[PDB]
C-alpha cells in the first residue's frame, strides 16, 4: 500500500555531471563517453560568439579532477565539447524526445554536484513545473527502461511565472522558446485527462472508491465536458492505454470517465483522493502499473 | 523558483543494496564495510510471526544458511549476530562502494528519503517524513522490507530507517539502524495499530514560510498570538502542539521574510477557520506538512519574492 511521487535511482545519471564555466557563466554539463553536452548559453549570434572561443576556454571539472577540452560544436541550442578523457562511469543510454503528459526523473545540480531528485510532467504548453535556482541550467532529465538511461531534457531557462523551460539532448527546444533575454511567457495550461484516470485507477487499486458511481458516458459527450474545465481531448489511443488498469480493477475506462465528469461539475466534497484534494495529472498509466507492481532497476 | 518535494541522490544508497535469502524469505539488505544489515523476521515462517522466539530460531541457524546476493555475484556470510529487531550478517567482502556513513535515529517531524528495493534492485525513490504517531506513509508492496531511509547532507550518508513491516491502515513502521522500532510497535503479527496521527505544526509553518519566499502573501493578517492561544486552537484541529524550541527553530525563516513566528501562527489559525476558498499555497489545496524549517531553507533561495 502507499502511493507516491516516485523518481528513478539517480546513481547512473549522477555519475555523469561535470561543472562548465566559460568567462562569467558556470552551468551543469553531461560528460558521456568524451563529449560533454551543456547548454549553448554558456557562452545573440552564437556561431559569431562561438568562433572567437578557444578549447582552453572551457573549464570542466569532473569532481576534483579537471578535464582538458579538445574540441568543441554546437547542435542547436546545446554545446558539445570534446574531452580528452571518456567517462568511465558512461551507462548505457539513449537520447529521447518526450511528448507533452509525459513524465521523468530530474536531477537538479548546482556547480556540478547533484543537490536533489524529484518527478515532474512535460506540461501541454511544453513547459515543467520545476524546482530551480539560478545555476541549475545544464541540469538533466530522464526514465530508465531496465539498464538504459533514456535523456530527455536539458535546463535552460526560468519563465517570469516561476515555470521552467528546456531542449532535448540534441538541442531541439520543447515549446516555442528560445533561449535569450527576451518577452516570452508560457501559453495557457491544460490537464492531462489520461494521467487523471491512470490516478484514479491507483486511488482504487488502493481501496478509495467513493468516487465511484453506476454511469457510464460516452467519448464524444466526455470530450465536451472535459474542454469546458480546461482538460486535454481524451483519444482513443488514451482509452487503449488505459485497458489494463480497466481489466485489473474491473472499471471500463467510459465509466471512469463518468466519475471524472462529476468530480469536475461537483468538487470532492470534503473529500479527499490519496490524500490530496485536487485531481492529480502527473503520473502516466505506466508509472501507476510500475509503482503497483514493483519493477526494479 | 518552483517548490517540489525534493529526495536526495540515491546513488550512494543504490551501491549498498543487496539481496538476503533465509529458506523461502527474501528481502533486502544494507552492505557497508563487510556487514550486511537486515530485518531480523528474514529467519521467520509466517507462522513464526505470531509469537516468534529469535533467539531461538537464530541457535539454529548457521552462517551457509544466509544467502547473500550482491549483483550477480553471491556473497559469503561468515558470521552473524543480532541487535535489535536487526540481523547483522559479517560477509567476507568489503563493499568497494561503501560510503562515508553514520547512524542516526530521528524524532517525529523530521524528513529524509526513502529508496525502495525489490530483490536487492532499487525501483524507486521519494521522499517523506517520520509522522507524530511513529509511522510512515510510504509506498511499498510485498518484498520491499529492508529498504532504507536516509538523508545526505553535505557528502555522508545518515542512515535513519530500515523498513519492517505494513500496519493494517495502510502505513509502515521500521526502525533505526541499531535495530530499534520507532514507535510501540514489534515484529510481531499482533493486534497492533497505529495511534491517532496528528499535524506536524512546525512543519506547516515552515512551508508557509517558503510560499511567502516564493512571493504568495494572500494568507497573512493584521494579527498576532500568544503561543498558549495558537496552541489550544491547534489541538482542536488535531495539530501538534507547538513549542519554543519550534519558534527558536523558526527564527532564520521569520527574519528572511520579516513576518514573526506568532504572525505566521496567526495565519495559520486563520486558515484553520476558514479553509483556502478554492486558493492553493505552492500548488497545494492541502496544509502541507512533510517540510522541515531545514528542507525549506535547503531548497528556496535566499531571497524572498
Ligand atoms: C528570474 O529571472 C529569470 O529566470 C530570467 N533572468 C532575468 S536571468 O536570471 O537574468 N537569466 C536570463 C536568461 C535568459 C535566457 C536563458 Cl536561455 C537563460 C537565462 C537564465 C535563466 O533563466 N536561469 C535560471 C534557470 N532556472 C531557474 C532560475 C531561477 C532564478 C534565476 C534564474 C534561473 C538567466
Ligand atoms: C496489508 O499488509 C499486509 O498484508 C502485511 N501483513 C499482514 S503480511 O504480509 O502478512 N506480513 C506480516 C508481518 C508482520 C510483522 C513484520 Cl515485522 C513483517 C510482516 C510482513 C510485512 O508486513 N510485509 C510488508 C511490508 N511492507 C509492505 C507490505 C505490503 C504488502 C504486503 C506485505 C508488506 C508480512
Ligand atoms: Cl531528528
Amino acid at each position: 500500500s502507499g502511493f507516491r511521487k516516485m523518481a528513478f535511482p539517480s546513481g547512473k545519471v549522477e555519475g555523469c555531471m561535470v561543472q562548465v564555466t566559460c568567462g562569467t557563466t558556470t552551468l551543469n554539463g553531461l560528460w558521456l563517453d568524451d563529449v560533454v553536452y551543456c547548454p549553448r548559453h554558456v557562452i545573440p549570434n552564437y556561431e559569431d560568439l562561438l568562433i572567437r572561443k578557444s578549447n582552453h576556454n572551457f573549464l570542466v571539472q569532473a569532481g576534483n579532477v579537471q578535464l582538458r577540452v579538445i574540441g568543441h560544436s554546437m547542435q542547436n541550442c546545446v554545446l558539445k565539447l570534446k574531452v580528452d578523457t571518456a567517462n568511465p562511469k558512461t551507462p548505457k543510454y539513449k537520447f529521447v524526445r518526450i511528448q507533452p503528459g509525459q513524465t521523468f526523473s530530474v536531477l537538479a545540480c548546482y556547480n556540478g554536484s547533484p543537490s536533489g531528485v524529484y518527478q515532474c510532467a512535460m506540461r501541454p504548453n511544453f513547459t515543467i513545473k520545476g524546482s530551480f535556482l539560478n545555476g541549475s541550467c545544464g541540469s538533466v532529465g530522464f526514465n530508465i527502461d531496465y539498464d538504459c538511461v533514456s535523456f530527455c531534457y536539458m535546463h535552460h531557462m526560468e519563465l517570469p511565472t516561476g515555470v521552467h523551460a528546456g531542449t532535448d539532448l540534441e538541442g531541439n527546444f520543447y515549446g516555442p522558446f528560445v533561449d535569450r533575454q527576451t518577452a516570452q511567457a508560457a501559453g495557457t495550461d491544460t490537464t492531462i485527462t489520461v494521467n487523471v484516470l491512470a490516478w484514479l485507477y491507483a486511488a482504487v487499486i488502493n481501496g478509495d472508491r467513493w468516487f465511484l458511481n453506476r454511469f457510464t458516458t460516452t467519448l464524444n459527450d466526455f470530450n465536451l465536458v472535459a474542454m469546458k474545465y480546461n482538460y486535454e481531448p481524451l483519444t482513443q489511443d488514451h482509452v487503449d492505454i488505459l485497458g489494463p488498469l480497466s481489466a485489473q480493477t474491473g472499471i471500463a475506462v467510459l465509466d471512469m470517465c463518468a466519475s471524472l465528469k462529476e468530480l469536475l461539475q461537483n468538487g470532492m466534497n470534503g473529500r479527499t483522493i490519496l490524500g490530496s484534494a485536487l485531481l492529480e495529472d502527473e503520473f502516466t498509466p505506466f508509472d501507476v502499473v510500475r509503482q503497483c507492481s514493483g519493477v526494479t532497476f
